């Protein structure tokens, strides 16, 4: 293997990593500048449910970045370093028969390699499994390959070797049993009970736990010391009778701004600058298209435009094309948006309720029905913004704008594609999409 295990049975607490991503004790002793290697532990001052229904859980969080010296603008992204569910970590230690509180270091057998450890060391297995390792996504075939040797029941070792192989049936089994069934490492250990790998080897095989990004839902002109997040919690039942939970969203959902014994809920974070930005001149009109959580950056945009108007500045038309399933189920920021509309901050609030009728009604349907005014605004130099689903929504919306320009612009499709692409090059058509 790549690393050798060195158990530290009597190490000083001050020398042990407890979840920090960079320098030892950086989470506890916070000093600017804060960035990816030195994230700021922001206190969660607000964590509230946005949706009216109970089908899903959509939440709004406000992270206190006071005294961090962190600067951000609406449109930027905030990254958070999450922690795995403690109950899941406990189950892994139990099924493996391992003492999770053992502190150790995994050191590269190649003493010349720049990669001295697989994650911050020395640290305990509990800490590694909680903050440094991905224990929820389906293990890659290579992991299964190395794990097979530790399954003492021949049939189980055979199963693991088969799914890790390049055989025809092996690939289909891996696809169905691991990937599609969304079996995480614990699920595999439970379903192949003879599998008993040493915990240190497992820690060398698993991928690192990654930061998750969110579109900041606040304007720094209004909340210079707070970064807001709008997110939908990931939680689903698998085809293997299990309930899988998204790591970052369930971790955030559990962040209690209070917590007995006091204790403020802290979220390690940093800001990643984007090119998604409101027009330099407040008088320039904006067309925002963001269904679902895609409305996130636009809550900040509108907050900013409203603030500017409140200051006494002249602000151009500000239009929002939002969408949700049902008005009384998942209409995010319904109250806030209604107020922005009533006060004049939001010139138009066009909402597509996709499941309030037998057929689908999406934002692009509303865009097309507003083709005349949108063309006028576009010809006038308006900026278009699209945020949300990159799979279908973004493409469907782009095609709708193609058609609008093609029709109202009295030009051929190709000429319309060129027209829109020139808007993108000139920074007048921006996208912030994800899968
Ligand atoms: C630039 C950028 C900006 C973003 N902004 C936002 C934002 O503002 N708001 C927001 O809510 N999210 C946003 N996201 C998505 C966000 O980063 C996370 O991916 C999301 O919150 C889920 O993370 P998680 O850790 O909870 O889920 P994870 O633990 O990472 O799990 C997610 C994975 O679970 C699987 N999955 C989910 N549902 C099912 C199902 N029914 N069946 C089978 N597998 C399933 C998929 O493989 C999915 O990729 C953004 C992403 C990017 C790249
Ligand atoms: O947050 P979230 O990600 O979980 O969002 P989401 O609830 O999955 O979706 C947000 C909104 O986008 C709609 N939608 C789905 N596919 C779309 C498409 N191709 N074009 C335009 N709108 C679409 C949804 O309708 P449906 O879910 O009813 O299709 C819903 O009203």
């Amino acid at each position: 293997r790549q690393y050798e295990l060195v158990v530290h049975t009597d190490i000083d607490a001050a020398k042990v990593y407890m979840g920090e991503m960079g320098r030892l004790k950086s989470y506890e002793n916070q000093k600017p500048p804060f960035d990816a290697k030195n994230p700021f532990l922001a206190a969660v001052t607000t964590n509230r449910k946005l949706n009216q229904g109970t089908e899903r859980h959509l939440m709004h969080l406000e992270l206190d970045i006071s005294d961090s010296k962190i600067r951000y603008e609406s449109g930027d992204h905030v990254a958070v370093y999450p922690a795995n569910d403690s109950a899941l970590v406990n189950q892994l230690g139990k099924i493996l028969g391992a003492d999770l509180d053992v502190v150790m270091s995994l050191n590269n057998l190649d003493e010349e390699s720049n990669k001295k450890h697989p994650f911050p060391c020395p640290t305990s297995y509990r800490t590694a499994l909680t903050y440094y390792l991905d224990i929820t996504n389906p293990p890659r075939t290579n992991v299964l390959y190395e794990l097979a040797q530790y399954a003492s029941e021949p049939s189980e070792q055979e199963l693991l070797r088969k799914m890790a192989s390049s055989s025809g049936e092996g690939k289909e089994l891996y696809l169905s049993w691991v990937v599609e069934a969304r079996r995480h490492i614990l699920a595999i250990l439970q379903d192949c009970p003879s599998l008993r790998p040493p915990i240190d080897h497992l820690c060398e095989l698993l991928p690192r736990l990654q930061a998750r990004y969110y579109s900041i839902a606040s304007s720094s002109k209004v909340h210079p010391n707070s970064v807001h997040i709008c997110a939908v919690v990931v939680e689903y039942e698998t085809k293997a009778g299990r309930i899988n939970k998204g790591v970052a969203t369930n971790w955030l959902r559990a962040k209690e701004p209070v917590g007995e014994n006091g204790g403020r809920a802290l979220v390690p974070m940093f800001v990643r600058k984007s090119q998604f930005r409101l027009p330099f001149k407040a008088t320039t009109p904006v067309i925002m298209v963001g269904p679902g959580t895609g409305v996130a950056p636009f809550i900040g945009f509108i907050q900013e435009r409203a603030w500017l108007r409140q200051q006494g500045k002249e602000v151009g038309e500000t239009l929002l094309y939002y969408g949700c399933r049902r008005s009384d189920e998942d209409y995010l920021y319904r109250e806030e948006l209604a107020q922005f509309h009533r006060d004049g901050a939001l010139t138009q609030l066009n909402v597509a309720f996709s499941r309030e009728q037998s057929h689908k009604v999406y934002v692009q349907h509303l865009l097309k029905q507003d083709r005349e005014h949108l063309w006028k605004l576009i010809e006038g130099g308006a900026h278009i913004y699209v945020c949300g689903d990159a799979r279908n929504m973004a493409r469907d919306v782009q095609n709708t704008f193609y058609d609008i320009v093609a029709e109202l612009g009295a030009m051929e499709h190709a000429q319309a594609v060129d027209y829109i692409k020139k808007l993108m090059t000139k920074g007048r058509y921006s996208l912030d999409v994800w899968s």
